[PDB]
């Protein structure tokens, strides 16, 4: 059933929530239900879905696929090269995913998000939050018009990885490959993606870790989310919290 749980010890004083769902036995474990139901920008967690869009549309084809780096200078060393899908995903390389999505027409993206029930499915601000001054390093998924709740993230993850969408199984497997995480515990498989943004209206972070976990037959889909007012709280910090929860309660 739906169990309300207390994972606050693992959050070590940071404000947030968590939801874990096992769809075989319909076990919903929820910490901070209000937050779990609140829609926010997905930030870089949207790269999970953008990857599948690019694969389905043929813009990319494998974890080796490239997007034609043009020499633009970036402060992240690893963005300055013709990187593969696998490396762009793990580096959260914004230029790679912006070029990818701008090869896809807006109607196709709208219909895919509608089919996935991806939050408000609002792509109206296609080029993103331009008032932050970052120009082409912006898009509808980065503190802009698209918003989704942690509950809805888990529901989307489950539909994708349980095979209930029309995405090709080959493409799902590419995603699984590039999302795998090493947590120094061979008895569980963890997959996920971080995201980091700052909600300027509410003066709160949107710090995310969303993904799935396999252990001994069972699979849990999960979303961990902070909304702290402390700007030091990032996606990577929230991934730490998620792994602590997994090791304590799901091992
Ligand atoms: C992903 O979450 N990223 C972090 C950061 N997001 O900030 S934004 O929502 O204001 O755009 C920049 C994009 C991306 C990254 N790691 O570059
Ligand atoms: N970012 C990760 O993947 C985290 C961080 C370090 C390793 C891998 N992993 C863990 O869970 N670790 O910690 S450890 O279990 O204490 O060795």
């Amino acid at each position: 059933s739906v169990n309300i749980v207390d994972y606050s010890d693992c959050f070590e004083g940071i404000s947030g929530g968590a939801i874990f769902c096992n769809t075989k036995n319909k076990e919903y474990n929820i910490y901070n239900k209000e937050l779990i139901e609140t829609r926010r920008s997905p930030c870089s967690t949207f790269k999970i879905v953008s990857t599948l869009i690019g694969l389905e549309k043929g813009v990319i084809n494998s974890k080796e696929s490239v997007m034609g780096y043009d020499g633009t200078d970036y402060p992240n060393k690893n963005w300055n090269k013709n990187l593969s899908l696998e490396e762009a995903f793990k580096e959260s390389c914004v230029w790679y995913y912006k070029k990818l999505i701008n090869k896809v027409d807006a109607k196709s993206v709208q219909n895919i998000l509608d089919d996935l029930k991806y939050g408000n499915c609002d792509i109206s601000e296609w080029e993103g939050d331009l008032k932050n001054g970052k120009g082409h390093l912006n898009g509808f998924w980065l503190e802009s018009s698209l918003q989704i709740s942690p509950k809805e993230q888990v529901q989307t993850m489950a539909k994708i990885f349980e095979g209930d969408t029309n995405f090709k199984k080959e493409h799902i497997n590419i995603l699984r490959d590039i999302m795998a995480i090493d947590v120094n515990d061979a008895n569980i498989n963890v997959y996920g993606k971080t995201g980091t943004g700052f909600d300027e209206k509410n003066k709160r972070v949107d710090a995310w870790f969303v993904g799935m976990l396999e252990r001994e037959g069972d699979t849990y889909y999960f979303a961990i989310k902070s909304d702290d007012s402390n700007k030091e709280i990032t996606g990577p910090k929230v991934k730490e919290i998620a792994i602590n929860i997994i090791k304590k309660y799901y091992s």
